[PDB]
């Protein structure tokens, strides 16, 4: 269980590239375009989870919240990550 940071800033026009799927803990990663953003080809693989969001715990909010919060994405983007295995 690794436990790391992504940060970046979004581009206007450019979607972060990634999918995502309901966890117990927050929002799974269950696909991703690869070459949106470097910082996420380097960090992050469609598995992981995404336990914040610009600081927001994600874990017991709706997915459909975390969903929204994920798209309204504007500007600086950060978020904590937990890799399974």
């Amino acid at each position: 269980l690794e436990k790391f940071n992504v940060d970046l800033m979004k581009k206007a026009g450019k979607e972060l590239g990634l999918s995502l799927s309901p966890n117990e803990i927050g929002c799974t990663i269950a696909d991703l375009i690869q070459g949106q953003y470097p910082e996420i080809d380097s960090k992050l693989q469609r598995g992981d989870i995404i336990t914040k969001f610009n600081g927001d715990a994600l874990e017991g909010l709706p997915f459909q919240v975390c969903y929204a919060l994920f798209k309204g994405a504007n500007g600086k983007v950060s978020m904590e990550v937990t890799r399974p295995k």
